[PDB]
C-alpha cells in the first residue's frame, strides 16, 4: 500500500490532488491512503502525522510539506527504512534532507517559468498584431515560484516584438498592495493594455484598480493559481484569465513515480538527485 500526506483537504487545490491520486490509484490497481493533519497550518502536526505513518506497512509515501524543512527528519527516517518517497508540489529542503541521511525518489511540481510564459503568452495572443504596453505584478522577493513566474512572463513579453514591458513591480502576494501598485502603474502608463499577476490574490486587487481607473474591459488582467474567487472573476468578466495549476496531475504523477520506483527494489541512493518532474498548468478563461 501507499500513503500520501497532503497539506490540507479543505482547499480545492488539495481536494483536486486527492481526487487525482485516487483516480490514478484505481488505474494502477494500488491502494493509497491519503492524509492531512487535523491541525491546519501546523508544521509540527504534519510532522507527527508523517511519523505516525511509521508503524504502518506503506511501501511508499508521497508528501506535500507544509514548510521546507518540517518533514526533513521523518522523510530521512522513511528513506533509511527503504520507503519510496515522492516530494509533491513544494520542494523539501534537499540540503537539510541529505544532511539528515535521506533522499526522495522524485519531486513533482508545477513548471512556474512556464506558468508565467503561459499567462504572458495568452496576453500576447489576445492583444493581436497591435500588441501594446504590459506590466507584471510580482510576488514577494525570495519566493522561488514568483521569481519563476516573473521570469517566464518577462521572457515571453520580451520576445514579442509588438509588446513592451513597461513595469514589473512586486506586490508581495497582497491584494491591497497589488491594487495600489496597479493604480500607480496605470496612472504612470495610461496606455497599458494588460497586466500579468504572479498570483490570483494580487490579480483580484489589480482587477479592482483597473475598474477604479475606468479601464474595465480595456486592460487585460491575468492571474495565477486558479483560486475560486479568480475563477469566479474570470466568469464575471472582472479578470481576463488565470493560469491554474493541475494538482490532480501532480498527485497522479507522484503516485505513478512512487509505484514505478518501488519496482527497482531499492530506493534512490544518497548521492543521486531525485527525478525532477514538471506538470503543465492550464489557462482558465471565459
Amino acid at each position: 500500500k501507499y500513503a500520501v500526506v497532503l497539506k490540507t483537504l479543505t482547499d480545492p487545490f488539495w481536494q483536486s490532488m486527492k481526487a487525482g491520486i485516487e483516480a490514478e490509484a484505481k488505474e494502477l490497481g494500488v491502494t493509497v491512503d491519503i492524509f492531512a493533519a487535523a491541525s491546519e497550518g501546523d508544521a509540527e502536526a504534519q510532522l507527527a502525522l508523517f511519523e505516525s505513518l511509521s508503524n504502518k506497512n506503506y511501501k511508499g509515501i508521497a508528501f506535500a510539506p507544509l514548510t521546507a524543512d518540517n518533514l526533513v527528519e521523518p522523510v530521512a527516517s522513511a528513506w533509511k527504512k527503504g520507503t519510496y518517497l515522492v516530494n509533491l508540489d513544494d520542494k523539501i529542503d534537499m540540503k537539510a534532507l541529505k544532511a539528515a541521511g535521506g533522499n526522495v525518489e522524485a519531486f513533482v511540481t508545477t513548471d512556474n517559468v512556464a506558468v508565467g510564459a503561459q499567462g504572458a503568452g495568452y496576453i500576447i495572443e489576445k492583444l493581436g498584431a497591435e500588441g501594446g504596453e504590459v506590466a507584471i505584478i510580482e510576488g514577494e522577493a525570495g519566493n522561488a515560484a514568483g521569481e519563476a513566474r516573473t521570469k517566464g512572463a518577462t521572457d515571453a513579453f520580451d520576445k514579442a516584438s509588438n509588446i513592451k514591458l513597461v513595469a514589473s513591480q512586486p506586490a508581495d502576494w497582497d491584494r491591497a498592495k497589488a491594487k495600489q501598485v496597479a493604480t500607480d502603474i496605470l496612472a504612470k502608463h495610461p496606455n497599458i493594455k494588460a497586466i500579468y499577476c504572479a498570483n490570483d490574490t494580487m490579480a483580484l486587487g489589480v482587477a479592482q484598480a483597473v475598474a477604479d481607473a475606468g479601464k474595465t474591459g480595456k486592460v487585460l488582467v491575468v492571474g495565477t493559481d486558479g483560486i475560486p474567487e479568480a475563477q469566479q472573476a474570470v466568469k464575471a468578466g472582472k479578470m481576463t484569465a488565470t493560469v491554474a495549476q493541475n494538482p490532480a496531475a501532480i498527485g497522479a504523477t507522484g503516485l505513478k513515480l512512487m509505484v514505478d520506483a518501488q519496482k527497482k527494489g531499492k530506493v534512490i541512493p544518497l548521492d543521486k538527485k531525485p527525478q525532477y518532474v514538471l506538470v503543465a498548468s492550464k489557462l482558465v478563461t471565459k
